[PDB]
């Protein structure tokens, strides 16, 4: 690993390829199957004991087919408002305190009612593996089905999720908190795959219509209804190759709006957010920077944690990544040794891309007037010369994001012993033709957000840049806006 897998992609052949081989390599083994199978096995067995007539479901990655190594295990377990909360908590502290005292090997017990859907966190021990036990999950269930369904219908649909999983988790677009889930970015994927001209996958709504007699499935009142084999849908008539999907990919998240758009697996469209359209139909859909709609449950958005960093570093990664898969480095193999296809886009993100990639929140402001007030600080309150979303290029001869305290401290002395821009441009002016560092500043439409990329860089000293522009632009604006 890390080292197996480079040589690995790098030894065959061409993209399609690697992508292939890395669903190979990243897969689940038929042993880490059969640990899995047993630890069920007896999750099952102590959950009949106290439970007669009770099932343990897994679902998730273990069997949507997206499985990698050390992945989690997902159980589900098949047996007024705030009554039903708290019955339901009560119930799942009981499920817990099952597994804490009873089934042997389990430790490290933790119920979590506080989540959306409540679950309780558990690791076994001999085997080594750990995940959660949910009580009420039964669309994770026919959407893990879905899922692999979906791998079924077309063979390009887990190389496509393996890589850019893998890459999502390279470029930090993919975790807990404000991040993408796995799941989440397999929905967009997938809706990607349908969105293609000659489309790879079909439709949610597609599949309900073709559906089955006795395959009818209703869940907390969505339909769950699709075919149970592949084999009964006609197959793709899309002839793209594994490589430029993955580029078209990249390209397409990138170009798209966002905020403005409600992407449905269902329909297989996009549906215009603005304004008020499918949450007043849903009611239940919680509306961002990215919106995503499970092909089930339409009252649920899986993007809907998703903070307008995220989104952004989501589309500017994507940007990059479609400028690299433009490159000669990626199509064509390399000679001997070097780093060619798949390899730039699994490898670690550098500090300065790393950083460059999320953009910087910026106050409430229209657009003409946000501009304005940026270049304004970036030539007055700073030494940068500015030339011509928007987009300006920046250029810095001098330390300027570091010293100011000093100076300031002076220039306090100064004035205590004998209006913001003017004052803290003198600041800047205190503290003093080849560019020291030369970047680029740019605000997209929505949300009013500020990218910065280095140019030239020769010290490397872009990041303190950065991290100087995240505290200070903020405020600049934010007393610029009390001009007004
Ligand atoms: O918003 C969500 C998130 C998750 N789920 C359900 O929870 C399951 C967990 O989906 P995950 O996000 O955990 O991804 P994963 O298990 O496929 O991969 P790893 O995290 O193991 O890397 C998914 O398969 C889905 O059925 C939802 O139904 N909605
Ligand atoms: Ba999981
Ligand atoms: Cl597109």
């Amino acid at each position: 690993d890390s080292h197996q897998l480079a040589k690995a992609l790098a030894e065959a052949a061409d993209v399609g390829a690697q992508m292939i081989k890395l669903v190979g390599l990243r897969e689940l083994s038929e042993a880490e199957r059969q640990l899995r199978s047993l630890v069920v096995a007896l999750m099952q067995e102590v959950f009949t004991e106290f439970f007669p007539g009770c099932v343990v479901h897994p679902f998730g990655s273990s069997i949507n087919s997206f499985d990698v190594h050390g992945c989690d295990l997902d159980l589900f377990l098949d047996l007024t408002p705030k009554e039903e909360k708290a019955e339901g908590a009560a119930m799942l502290e009981l499920v817990g305190s099952i597994l804490r005292g009873c089934v042997p090997g389990v430790y490290r017990v933790q119920t979590v009612p506080s989540a959306r859907r409540p679950v309780v966190k558990f690791a076994h021990r001999p085997s080594g593996l750990h995940g959660d036990v949910s009580l009420s999950n039964r669309l994770a269930l026919h959407n893990s089905r879905f899922l692999s369904l979906c791998s079924e219908l077309d063979g390009r649909v887990r190389p496509l999720v393996y890589t850019l999983r893998a890459w999502a988790q390279g470029r930090g677009l993919s975790g807990s908190g404000p991040l993408l889930s796995n799941y989440a970015l397999t929905l967009l994927v997938i809706y990607f795959l349908q969105t293609r001209d000659p489309p790879v996958l079909p439709t949610v709504s597609q599949l309900t219509q073709k559906a089955g007699e006795g395959e009818q499935v209703e869940v907390d009142g969505w339909d769950c209804s699709f075919p149970r084999d592949a084999s009964r849908l006609e197959p793709s008539i899309n002839v793209e190759p594994l490589s430029s999907l993955l580029a078209q990919f990249f390209s397409a998240v990138s170009s798209w709006d966002l905020r403005g758009s409600l992407l449905s697996l269902r329909e297989g469209q996009a549906l215009p957010v603005a304004g008020g359209l499918p949450s007043n139909l849903w009611e239940g859909l919680r509306l961002g920077p990215l919106n995503l709609q499970d092909p089930f449950d339409l009252s649920h958005n899986v993007a809907a944690n998703v903070t307008s960093r995220v989104a952004g570093r989501l589309q500017n990664c994507c940007r990059a990544a479609a400028n690299y898969c433009r490159s000669l480095q990626y199509q064509r193999r390399s000679s001997r040794g070097r780093d060619w296809g798949l390899l730039p886009l699994l490898q670690p993100s550098s500090p300065s891309s790393l950083l460059s990639a999320t953009p910087i929140p910026l106050p409430l402001a229209p657009f003409t007037q946000l501009t304005a007030a940026l270049v304004q600080v970036f030539r007055e309150a700073l030494g940068c010369h500015i030339e011509q979303s928007a987009s300006w290029r920046c250029a810095l001869w001098h330390r300027v994001w570091q010293g100011r305290r000093r100076a300031r401290r002076r220039l306090q002395q100064q004035t205590k012993e004998g209006g913001w821009l003017a004052t803290e441009a003198q600041v800047t002016q205190e503290l003093k033709t080849e560019p020291l560092l030369s970047f680029v500043a740019s605000v997209s439409p929505a949300d009013r957000m500020l990218t910065v990329t280095p140019l030239q860089d020769p010290q490397g000293l872009f990041p303190d840049l950065h991290h100087f522009l995240q505290v200070f632009l903020p405020q600049a604006i934010r007393h610029l806006k009390l001009e007004h």
